[PDB]
């Protein structure tokens, strides 16, 4: 039989071990020659592994790279302006990696240019909160000054916003070894560890989902028309910077001022923690300078695009797409992932070789700069959004296929719940002790979830990866899976550092290649069952319980401020009436899906593809009209988080702080009814169609 | 056989007439006691004709009407202060109504409320061009000023914005016997000009789409967050009124100033046209003097939705709709096109009882507060705009069945130019002098189209009517057809006035109800075809063909321009190309839906009905986010009529006069990209999926 079990045993570890060390041998970073050369091979793999159609897709977007001839750093000046303290121009090589040529500097894509001098001011992880105890509390002022922040808790990019509005004129990142040093592992090459010269990459911007900053709304085809850089979307305005931890200890260890305000803003290394602004007396005349002369540029970009003909729904997609572009070798993010898919195609080739075809279309892509703002597939999704619209039953994401080695991660839509359930009891765990054991049992044993005993956890989709035009923008369903660490104990210490290489996954990660099996089954399995099973796998009921848990955390913090609800009649009656609908729609169309032909068959898989559809609101989010889904957008505070009920939640926010409370408990109000009637208008695309 | 024969046949002048005498001898104002009547009236007779379901929806909207005791009027005031001139308190009522209560006076509805007074300057049609000869040519200043104007060319309310643009303090609008008496024929109730004492009613909005004025985007539903007053859509911001020509000739008869610029400027009544300001030596120091004291509140409206459930697609929607709400009797407005749907909705349910279904579901709507801005239709499409996204086929709107009774007109979609050339060649004409001949052959002979010879005029979709929302929203295939008028030789005189009665009708346009009985023959076919042809009766190579006559006009306008096109390198060759795909990806899907199983067949419709869908950008046009079709949108200057390429239209137009030549062309090549994209992506959409 062609079956799932026979797709899910031709994958092979050892297969996806070779595909690994084959992408990780050289930088492959977005827009350079080498990428473009990677994509070539792997359209021409997945042609001869036996896809039906695959093609490059290309655009010219806005990238940012530094100067080869002008470098990047920051110093520390005396009153003379001599540069008494520089850091470094580039991370150590790894050993044998010490001749590759083309390694990117450290750098954070698309700052400004610029060498701005001033006082130091250090905010913590410079999180929304970090700043309102610094201006509200501590009331220290960072107009002006440069700030130094610890990466880690938020994506960068809402770091560079926040500072922006503390009026810096600069931003240094570190890597704290407290958030990037894991107790008793040594430094790499000997351990996982990040080094002192270690230097976490990456991009800076405040996109929103929009993609290519010059383009929004429309592909960056040929013909396209650009805004000018002033009008861009989502560029910072101050130059920014990223350093290890050997030099943040020379920038952190003179800095005088006040005491940090507790202890969770101390790090690990051996500095007072001082919040500034400026150095200690002996030091107060010296400063810290800024240089950075990178540069932004329209550069060509390349996503492959595979096709597996359904032969019975052809015109239903059923998605798989990871990116390719790296910041080094990306050992880990992202080919640990993009080999995985690679392995996935080969295997969905041999069944096609054999007579098989999926029921739906299957499609397979490896995205370009997703490094530089999820700019490939939100320029294709933009191309193509008509299609997606109508034809998009899922999107199965495949970055990086593990961030640790203890057990599984899933984030998805509630549709995709009890799907990932069955899967997984179908699997077999890789864990040490489960032996025999399903990796349901595993998972579910050591990420238990908090609502309900005897299931496992899955996360909401937050952003910071290629599923959020898809999800957020386009409302298809969608999903992703890797295998995490233990999060009793920020991602692991090797991120977008040149040490993440093959030598530390097939040492230190998973030397047996039996995670990334793990992860190719289930990224595989569900890709197989959702472009093969006839009737689709989604469980509307599982969407009817999660709107019951937010709308009671939505309302929980409303409640936060009884007189100002009793004073502008602030209800949520509204809104936990639509889900009070939606339950028992859900459950009547349920009974129906299970008690019901083809058209008939049709009308209701196109009533569960529409589902996820539904809760997009074509005037999107208030200033962020690329995140239309009313249920689920990025948190505002940090794009790798996920926000409920966003509108309301956003519209809550810091509410006590604002002048006019008349106004600001309107725009809750107003919330409410936007919640509530996309709530009820989900609902009713489950009802008997007339 | 239960065919498009049966339908047909059944059919009856005699029922339209009994209909319309039953749904006129009242007013029907929306937001009145009696239309609430007579919507329960329609719901249970289209429950006793046999449709599946008939329900009301009702939505609380903002509406507008005349305080009853502070009567509104405008004065001659002379120095003093006393009013030696008042205009009418009401229409002179038509013989045997004058005992009818609760007709409404002639107002402006949504004025606000004043009593501004003024010198008068007289702006033609106040159309924009108008504007522009007073400014730019003759340099005459409105600003402060009460303007006046007749009716007619543009839809008032892009007359109320215009005055209001050039700072006027009030507006009056008035009907002038060069505009609304037709030479040769008498006044009401002798003939069907109109008298000297009618007046036109009617709204004078700008909502771009918007719905009711306090809940764009959403339902105003019984939750719905209102907007304050201040923050409506589209309300006029200065004192308007509307009186007929004898009014009027007091008013323009001492006018004094400039004379007018020439002979398009001066109407029929015995007065000089002169432009103003002010009036002449003798009575300079005598003003106009406006007293308007209307009210606009939030009112309960109810649409009729009745629904005959589809045997085999009940999941896909054809519409036909129209209003019910009148201004006073609605003899031609809109009760001659709801007697005519109320006889389909029969016909459709006498062979409902013999057994007999549709295809795919048919959709009846009786429309509310239309008048007042196609207020019901834009919030019940608003709440139902999934279903209607996902599911919607076709809209057939079916407002008044008559304007005139000389031959058809058909305003559409270009999808389906060839269903309405094939269903006219099986209809039989009702004019004289082609008894025995099809409607195809009387109607494109005396309405021949510009374009080809032997076939008739269709002309674009402009607005003013309840398919705004489906088409330029929402993308669903629209259309409309009507008898109408010899075009040669402004709409019918006693359009929105008193005098539009059942007698109207009756006596002078069609006193056999041939022609309303022919109208309902072509809408009812029209829904018929496409609720039960088995592949849906469009033909996209029919947009092909007007895509290039479209992007021919847009060009040659630019090309006015030749020395701007060639400094700021403004090329149409991206639309061009993208129109040449289109026509050869068409012609293949024309081949392949010839020469082509349920999945393929619903494949292929999905792809048809989802091509009108393709031309909605989710973005809008610009200020303008409830026009979404890129190809089609009212014009910015005339609501009622219909504009092509839109977004790049609006760019050129008055683009000699704009300050920063380079902004204004920059935005002309960004509108162009829009549109080649918009077109490439509609093509696309008729590839092989896969
Ligand atoms: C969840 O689904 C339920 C359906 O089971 C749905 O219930 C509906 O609620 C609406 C909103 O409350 C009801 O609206 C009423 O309709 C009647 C006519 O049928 C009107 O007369 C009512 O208006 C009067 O009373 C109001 C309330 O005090 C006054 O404000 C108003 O001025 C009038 O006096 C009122 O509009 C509706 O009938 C039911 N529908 C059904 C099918 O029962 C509920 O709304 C859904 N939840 C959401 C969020 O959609
Ligand atoms: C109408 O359909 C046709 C398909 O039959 C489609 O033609 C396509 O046109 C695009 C845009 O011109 C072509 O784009 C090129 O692709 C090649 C790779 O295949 C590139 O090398 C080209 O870029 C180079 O040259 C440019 C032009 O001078 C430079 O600006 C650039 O810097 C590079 O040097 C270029 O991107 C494309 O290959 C064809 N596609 C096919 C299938 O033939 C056309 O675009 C459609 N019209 C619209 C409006 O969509
Ligand atoms: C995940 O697996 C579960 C457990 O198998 C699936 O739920 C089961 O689905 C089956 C098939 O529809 C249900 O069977 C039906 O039983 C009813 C009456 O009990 C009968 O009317 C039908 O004809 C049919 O035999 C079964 O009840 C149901 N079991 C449970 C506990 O819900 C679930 O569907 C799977 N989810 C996905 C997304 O595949
Ligand atoms: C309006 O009526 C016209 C004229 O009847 C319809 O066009 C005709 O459609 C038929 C049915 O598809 C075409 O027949 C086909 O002929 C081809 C080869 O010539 C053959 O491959 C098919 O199997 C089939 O017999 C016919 O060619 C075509 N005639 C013309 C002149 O186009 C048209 O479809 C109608 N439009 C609508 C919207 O219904
Ligand atoms: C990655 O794998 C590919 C394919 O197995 C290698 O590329 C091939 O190299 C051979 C031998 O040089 C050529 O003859 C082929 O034309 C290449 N094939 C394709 C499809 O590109 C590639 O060299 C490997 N890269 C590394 C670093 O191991
Ligand atoms: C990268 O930095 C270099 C080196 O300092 C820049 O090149 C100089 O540009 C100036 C002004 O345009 C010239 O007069 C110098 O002769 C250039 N220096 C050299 C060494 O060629 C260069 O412009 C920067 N590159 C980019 C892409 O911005
Ligand atoms: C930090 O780097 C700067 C720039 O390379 C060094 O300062 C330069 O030193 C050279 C040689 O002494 C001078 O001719 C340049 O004029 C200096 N440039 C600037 C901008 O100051 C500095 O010595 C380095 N500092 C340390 C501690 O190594
Ligand atoms: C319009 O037609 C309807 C229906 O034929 C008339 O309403 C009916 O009136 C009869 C007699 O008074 C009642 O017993 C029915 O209950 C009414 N039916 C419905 C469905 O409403 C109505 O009177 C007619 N109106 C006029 C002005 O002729
Ligand atoms: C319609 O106009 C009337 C009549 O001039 C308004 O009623 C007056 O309102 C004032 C102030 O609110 C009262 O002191 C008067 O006694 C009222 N006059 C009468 C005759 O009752 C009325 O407010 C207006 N109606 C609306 C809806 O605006
Ligand atoms: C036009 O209408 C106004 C208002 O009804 C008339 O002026 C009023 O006349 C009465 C009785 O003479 C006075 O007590 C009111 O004070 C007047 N009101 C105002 C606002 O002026 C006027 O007579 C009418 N004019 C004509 C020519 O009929
Ligand atoms: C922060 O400092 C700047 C300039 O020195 C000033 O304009 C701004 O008001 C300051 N805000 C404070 C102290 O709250
Ligand atoms: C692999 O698992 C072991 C066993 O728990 C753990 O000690 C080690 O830290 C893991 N490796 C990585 C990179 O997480
Ligand atoms: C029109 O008149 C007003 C005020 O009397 C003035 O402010 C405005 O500039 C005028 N414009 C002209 C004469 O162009
Ligand atoms: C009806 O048609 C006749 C014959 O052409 C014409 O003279 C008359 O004006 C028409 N009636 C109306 C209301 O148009
Ligand atoms: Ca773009
Ligand atoms: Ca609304
Ligand atoms: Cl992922
Ligand atoms: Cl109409
Ligand atoms: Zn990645
Ligand atoms: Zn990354
Ligand atoms: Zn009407
Ligand atoms: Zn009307």
């Amino acid at each position: 039989k062609h079956n799932m079990k026979a797709f899910l045993d031709e994958l092979k570890a050892e297969n996806i071990k070779k595909f690994l060390y084959n992408f990780t041998q050289i930088p492959h970073l977005a827009g350079t020659e080498q990428n473009f050369q990677l994509a070539k091979q792997i359209q021409s793999q997945w042609k001869e592994f036996g896809l039906d159609s695959v093609e490059l897709a290309h655009y010219d977007v806005l990238l940012s790279y530094p100067n080869k001839t002008h470098p990047n750093y920051i110093s520390i000046i005396n009153e003379d302006g001599n540069e008494i303290f520089n850091t470094s121009l580039f991370e150590p090589p790894p050993p044998g990696y010490e001749n590759v040529s083309d390694i990117v500097p450290p750098f954070s894509a698309f700052s400004p240019q610029g060498m701005p001098e001033g006082d130091l001011v250090y905010v913590n992880y410079a999180r929304t909160e970090d700043f309102f105890k610094l201006e509200r509390d501590m009331k220290i002022n960072c107009s002006g000054k440069i700030v130094i922040a610890r990466y880690g808790k938020v994506f960068r990019g809402n770091k560079v916003k926040n500072a922006q509005l503390a009026g810096a004129k600069g931003v240094i990142l570190y890597s704290d070894p407290a958030d990037y040093f894991a107790p008793g592992v040594k430094s790499y090459p000997d351990g996982w560890n990040l080094p002192g010269g270690g230097v976490q990459r990456g991009n800076i911007l405040n996109l929103n989902g929009a993609g290519d900053p010059l383009t929004p709304g429309y592909p960056a085809n040929e013909y396209a028309y650009r805004r000018g850089i002033a009008e861009a979307v989502g560029l910072p305005s101050i130059p920014v910077h990223p350093i290890g931890y050997y030099d943040a200890q020379k920038l952190l260890e003179k800095m005088g001022g006040s005491a940090p305000p507790d202890s969770s803003w101390r790090g690990s290394l051996k500095v007072p923690y001082n919040v500034g602004p400026g150095f200690t007396g002996n030091f107060s005349t010296q400063k810290v300078k800024m240089h950075i002369h990178s540069t932004n540029e329209v550069t060509r970009i390349y996503n492959v695009i595979g096709t597996l003909r359904g032969a019975v729904e052809p015109d239903r997609y059923v998605i798989l797409g990871g990116h390719r572009d790296s910041w080094v070798f990306g050992g880990i993010d992202p080919q640990s992932g993009a080999a995985v898919v690679h392995e996935i195609v080969r295997s969905f080739g041999t069944l096609k070789k054999e007579g098989w075809r999926p029921r739906r279309t299957i499609l397979f892509a490896s995205w370009d700069a997703e490094e530089f703002g999820l700019l490939g597939s939100t320029e294709w999704a933009e191309e193509n959004s008509r299609l997606l619209q109508e034809r998009g039953v899922a999107y199965i994401n495949a970055d990086s296929s593990i961030e640790g080695n203890y057990t599984l991660r899933v984030d998805c839509t509630p549709l995709m719940y009890s799907l990932v359930h069955n899967l997984t009891k179908e699997l077999k765990s890789p864990d040490e002790g489960f032996e025999g054991k399903s990796l349901y049992e595993s998972w579910t044993k050591k990420s238990p979830s908090p609502e309900f005993s005897g299931m496992p956890r899955i996360s909401k989709l937050g952003s910071g990866n290629d599923f959020e035009v898809f999800f957020q923008r386009l409302g298809i369903a969608s999903g992703r899976a890797r295998y995490t660490k233990n999060w009793e104990t920020s991602g692991y210490p090797l991120y977008h550092s040149v040490y993440e290489t093959y030598e530390l996954v097939e040492k230190f990660y998973d030397p047996m290649f039996k995670y990334h099996l793990t992860v190719a089954q289930v990224r595989g399995g569900m890709v197989f069952e959702l472009a093969n099973s006839i009737v689709l796998p989604f469980d509307c009921r599982d969407y009817a319980v999660v709107l019951r848990k937010y709308a009671d955390k939505i309302y929980s913090i409303s409640m936060k401020h009884p007189q100002e609800m009793k004073t502008y009649s602030v209800s949520f009656d509204s809104l936990f009436s639509a889900v009070k609908n939606f339950t028992e729609i859900a459950s009547k169309f349920s009974e129906r899906l299970q008690d019901f032909n083809p058209i008939v068959l049709r009308m209701m898989n196109d009533q569960l593809m529409f589902l996820e559809r539904a809760f997009i609101d074509p005037l999107g989010l208030p200033d962020r009209p690329f995140y239309r889904h009313v249920i689920y957008a990025p948190s505002s505070h940090n794009k790798y988080a996920g926000e409920s009920f966003p509108g309301i939640y956003d519209a809550l926010f810091d509410i006590e702080s604002k002048v006019d409370p008349s106004k600001a408990w309107g725009e809750v109000k107003r919330q409410i009814y936007v919640a509530a009637f996309t709530v009820q208008a989900a609902a009713e695309t489950l009802s008997e169609v007339a």
